[PDB]
DNA sequence: GAGGCGTGGC
DNA sequence: GCCACGCCTC
């Protein structure tokens, strides 16, 4: 009941606010900016920036807790782990 | 591993 | 609107 009337799109869904990060795909609005030196990067969506910034970082906070293997992401880990047994 | 993206608690 | 879990497809 949050639909998606761009144009001819099928999409609806369950939160306005999801409707309206959908909407960027329509626009090409990338609202978060990485203010990495000379970078100039942007993107529709603040978690994709927080996965850039590890690019840049190598911040890798998904540690395995049975190796000395570590991620960027949960699932990474997530699927790393099940590797394990 | 990486990108896209649906989702739900806050 | 953040943030992040996690799933899908490559
Ligand atoms: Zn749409
Ligand atoms: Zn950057
Ligand atoms: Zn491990």
């Amino acid at each position: 009941t949050h639909t998606c009337d761009y144009a001819g799109c099928g999409k609806t869904y369950t939160k306005s606010s999801h409707l309206k990060a959908h909407l960027r795909t329509h626009t090409g609005e990338k609202p978060y900016h990485c203010d990495w030196d000379g970078c100039g990067w942007k993107f529709a969506r603040s978690d994709e920036l927080t996965r850039h910034y590890r690019k840049h970082t190598g911040h890798r906070p998904f540690q395995c807790q049975k190796c000395d293997r570590a991620f960027s992401r949960s699932d990474h880990l997530a699927l790393h782990m099940k590797r394990h047994f």
